[PDB]
C-alpha cells in the first residue's frame, strides 16, 4: 500500500512542479500522472491557463495547513532529479484537484506508476463533460 508522508512547502515554481522540503532536504516534485499547461514550458513559454494552473496549485499548497507526499509504487524520480508524487494539501490530492477543474489532463501513464490513474481519469471525463477552462 502507498503511504503519505509529511513534507513542508518550500515554493511553488508552476502549476506541475513545486519545490518541498523532504526527510530534511529540498527537492523539486513533479506532480505524478497530470500535464498542465506551462508558463516555462521548454519551448513555448507560457501557455494558455498555464498562469491559472500555476495560480491554482500554489493556492494550494500554500493554504495549506498539512502537505503530505505519496510516491507511488514504481520509480521515485524522474531523469532530472525531480520526485515523482501524489502531494496532498489537507487531505486533498492537489493533482486530482487540478484534473477535476480543467487545469491539466492526464498524462501519458507510465507502469507501475499508474495507481490514482482511473481515479484521475474519472475526474477528468467529468471536467470535460461540464466543459470546465482547457476544456471549454
Amino acid at each position: 500500500k502507498l503511504h503519505k508522508e509529511p513534507a513542508t512547502l518550500i515554493k511553488a515554481i508552476d502549476g506541475d512542479t513545486v519545490k518541498i522540503m523532504y526527510k530534511g532536504q529540498p527537492m523539486t516534485f513533479r506532480l505524478l500522472l497530470v500535464d498542465t499547461p506551462e508558463t516555462k514550458h521548454p519551448k513555448k513559454g507560457v501557455e494558455k491557463y498555464g498562469p491559472e494552473a500555476s495560480a491554482f496549485t500554489k493556492k494550494m499548497v500554500e493554504n495549506a495547513k498539512k502537505l503530505e507526499v505519496e510516491f507511488d509504487k514504481g520509480q521515485r524520480t524522474d531523469k532530472y532529479g525531480r520526485g515523482l508524487a501524489y502531494i496532498y494539501a489537507d487531505g486533498k490530492m492537489v493533482n486530482e484537484a487540478l484534473v477535476r477543474q480543467g487545469l491539466a489532463k492526464v498524462a501519458y501513464v507510465y507502469k507501475p506508476n499508474n495507481t490514482h490513474e482511473q481515479h484521475l481519469r474519472k475526474s477528468e471525463a467529468q471536467a470535460k463533460k461540464e466543459k470546465l477552462n482547457i476544456w471549454s
